[PDB]
């Protein structure tokens, strides 16, 4: 009936509303954002400033939606966050492939030993194989005698993730499924196309790096990195003695990801502290500063598609992502990140916004809702 989503972010927290049409699309019915404080890195920094933050997000949504919100579909995100590759087997009883075939196959890969530090959160089926035929996608109804499963385990830590399911519930509220963070930013931003040819998507944010890798149309690595947004932020006040405040402002009205695209006669007012003259700045000088930090960002992410990318052909699977990168999240807006991104990586970058929004689309518009809208693209699927 009603759906509702909660990107609690290292910085803003998002939260949607929305109702399942009969048909399958989803339209929004309410947004909700607020500043997030006691975040960092996707966990949980100080719980009682974030629990004040999921309720300003949570109240203005359930306004501007005229219904109680009840249950959440809450997204997760960290370093923590590893991916494992199991195997699996079955049999296919009277020689037709059922869905109970299906899920006794999928059941055999998904039982291991992990301890209890960790936390399992998505098994995702990559391509099965059904007697020397393999590669095959949903295959209900092809006659055959056995058949094994390639699946895909997602795990984070568990006491990270407690803290989050606390947060949410003492304000009320029951989460119904945990969501790695860059899982939902890939659905809301990806076409079904670009998922078979092989592409990199990269929720860039505050504190968080949440890549996704897709190859052949299967989910295949999931790695996150805690070095973001909040970085080239800091970078920006550390070099000019500037305040926080104040340099974040700097960054997001002329921060240039590349130093050569910005001329010389352009000037920033970057303020100082302790009393002093706020003085006029050189804007190829703050690119400067920016340039040096995404090339590195960008670094981590080339060299963890190498590492998988090699890894990969080595087992005979598809290797090479054809549609290239794409980038989401807040910190992906900077002007020229297509620039600085195309120098690190040599495949098609993009800056992917939310796809096919319905409904209210003037606040699920720019990047750094894609993870919010995941949710409720996961969300709608049961
Ligand atoms: N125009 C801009 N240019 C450069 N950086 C920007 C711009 N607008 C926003 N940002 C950066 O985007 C970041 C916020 O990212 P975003 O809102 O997507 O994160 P979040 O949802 O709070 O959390 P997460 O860390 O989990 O992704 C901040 O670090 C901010 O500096
Ligand atoms: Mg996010």
């Amino acid at each position: 009936n009603i759906i509702v989503g909660l990107d609690i972010g290292t910085a803003t927290v998002s939260a949607l509303v929305g109702e399942v049409l009969p048909d399958g699309q989803v339209n929004i019915i309410g947004a909700g954002s607020s500043p997030s404080r006691g975040m960092d890195k996707g966990g949980v920094n100080d719980l009682e400033s974030v629990v004040k933050s999921v309720q300003r997000a949570v109240d203005q949504a359930e306004l501007m939606a005229e219904c109680q919100i009840s249950s959440v579909f809450i997204s997760l995100s960290g370093k923590h966050i590893a991916s494992r590759i199991e195997k699996g087997m079955g049999t296919i009883s009277e020689e037709e492939v059922s869905q109970d075939d299906m899920d006794r196959a999928i059941h055999t890969a998904k039982s291991i030993k992990i301890g209890d530090e960790q936390r399992i959160l998505h098994v995702i089926p990559q391509e099965f194989t059904i007697d020397y035929q393999e590669g095959i996608k949903n295959p209900l109804g092809l006659s055959g005698v056995r058949m094994e499963v390639s699946v895909h385990l997602i795990s984070c830590h568990n006491d990270m993730a407690r803290n989050i399911i606390k947060a949410v519930e003492r304000c009320g509220l029951k989460v119904e499924q945990l969501v790695f963070s860059g899982l939902a930013s890939s659905n809301a931003v990806i076409t079904e196309d670009e998922r078979e040819l092989g592409v990199c998507v990269v929720d860039i944010g505050a504190g968080t790096m949440d890549i996704s890798i897709w190859t052949g149309g299967a989910l295949r690595h999931t790695e996150v990195f805690s070095y973001a947004g909040n970085a080239v932020t800091s970078d920006i006040a550390f070099a000019f003695g500037t305040p926080l405040s104040d340099a974040e402002e700097i960054k997001v009205k002329y921060g240039c990801a590349l130093s050569e695209l910005v001329s010389k006669d352009d000037t920033v007012n970057v303020p100082s502290v302790g009393g002093r003259p706020s003085r006029s700045l050189q804007r190829q000088t703050l690119a400067e500063v920016i340039e040096p930090r995404y090339t590195e960002l960008m670094g981590l992410v080339n060299q963890t598609i190498d590492n998988v990318q090699a890894k990969l052909r080595e087992n005979g699977v598809k290797h090479h992502l054809a549609a290239g990168v794409v980038l989401t999240g807040g910190a992906a807006q900077i002007e020229g990140v297509v620039e600085c991104a195309e120098r690190v990586f040599r495949n098609q970058v993009r800056v992917g916004k939310p796809l096919e929004v319905s409904g209210l689309t003037d606040y699920v518009k720019e990047p750094y809702h894609s993870t919010a809208v995941g949710l409720l693209h996961y969300a709608r699927d049961s």
